[PDB]
């Protein structure tokens, strides 16, 4: 099996896929964030989070109200399971988490906090 994926962000203000797949034989899985554009963290930087789908409008909300200080994340935001660092072009940053900590039956997503509209589901198979 597969226990990781690479994705990528661009100057675009899109991910290049909409949809991960982890092996339910994974207990720890990892995500390799790129970003093959040009434009600088601080024009166009992403990040990756991973939250519920129902609660990704939450850790929306709360995350603008924390704003650009906090990478648009509440700190220690109990419903996102794992996050990247914001990234610019050229930059790259993984994150590894527990399998363990996907609640049983919910359906998960994931999103860049800086742009919420940057959105895809994450599913074990
Ligand atoms: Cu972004």
């Amino acid at each position: 099996a597969e226990c990781s994926v690479d994705i990528q962000g661009n100057d675009q203000m899109q991910f290049n896929t909409n949809a991960i797949t982890v092996d339910k034989s994974c207990k720890q899985f990892t995500v390799n964030l790129s970003h093959p554009g040009n434009l600088p963290k601080n024009v166009m930087g992403h990040n990756w989070v991973l939250s519920t789908a129902a609660d990704m409008q939450g850790v929306v909300t709360d995350g603008m109200a924390s704003g650009l200080d906090k990478d648009y994340l509440k700190p220690d935001d109990s419903r996102v399971i794992a996050h990247t660092k914001l990234i610019g072009s050229g930059e790259k940053d993984s994150v590894t988490f527990d399998v363990s900590k996907l609640k049983e039956g919910e359906q998960y997503m994931f999103f860049c906090a800086a742009h919420a509209a940057m959105k895809g589901t994450l599913t074990l198979k």
